[PDB]
Order: C-alpha cells, then sequence, then structure tokens
C-alpha cells in the first residue's frame, strides 16, 4: 500500500527543477518514479514548484472535477509544469515519452485537506 496523498507526490511533484532541462526529462522521470514498473503509465504531469505551494491549491479556488465530484481546485497562480505523454511508438518494458514544459495553472482533487489526483493542468 501507499497513501493516495503519498501517490500523488510520487507522481506529481517535482520540487527539484525549475523546469524540465531536456526533451528526455520525461523518460527519466517516469522511470525513476516507478511509472513504469509493470506497464507505462500513458499520460502524466510533474510539477515544479514546492510541496507547500502545490498543497496550499487545496484551499484556492473550488471547481468541478472532470468525473463531475465537487472535491477540485484551481491554483491561483501558474506554476511550472512538464506534461509527459507516452508516445505512439511506446512498447512497454521500453516506454518512452513525449516532454512539453509550460506555465499552467493546475487543478488537482482533494481529500483529508491535501492534493490526492491531479485532474488537469490548464
Amino acid at each position: 500500500k501507499e497513501t493516495a496523498a503519498a501517490k500523488f507526490e510520487r507522481q506529481h511533484m517535482d520540487s527539484s527543477t525549475s523546469a524540465a532541462s531536456s526533451s528526455n526529462y520525461c523518460n527519466q522521470m517516469m522511470k525513476s518514479r516507478n511509472l513504469t514498473k509493470d506497464r507505462c503509465k500513458p499520460v502524466n504531469t510533474f510539477v515544479h514548484e514546492s510541496l507547500a505551494d502545490v498543497q496550499a491549491v487545496c484551499s484556492q479556488k473550488n471547481v468541478a472535477c472532470k468525473n463531475g465530484q465537487t472535491n477540485c481546485y484551481q491554483s491561483y497562480s501558474t506554476m511550472s509544469i512538464t506534461d509527459c505523454r507516452e508516445t505512439g511508438s511506446s512498447k512497454y518494458p521500453n516506454c518512452a515519452y513525449k516532454t512539453t514544459q509550460a506555465n499552467k495553472h493546475i487543478i488537482v482533487a482533494c481529500e483529508g485537506y491535501v492534493p490526492v489526483a491531479f485532474d488537469a493542468s490548464v
């Protein structure tokens, strides 16, 4: 087991770098965060901000989640984020990702009161 709060941190936090430094960021990070262990996770976003800044989103703008639940929150500010998406030819065990770096608002689901899912960036 792993708590949902802990899994969110593992899948979505990268407070160590201000941005992706190269187009290989996703290949490296998806591997090192255990997101390619038994299958390639198709889509994943890393947030280049402090843990405190991301947890704080849970007390910012309340919005609907994609699934219609009401426990999502949108960050007031843009944050540095890296979107990772599995390439068309990627085949487990050799997972391959496109890296996109941008400054976007994030939307997280919160429960309990901390983030437990990444809903989207805007």
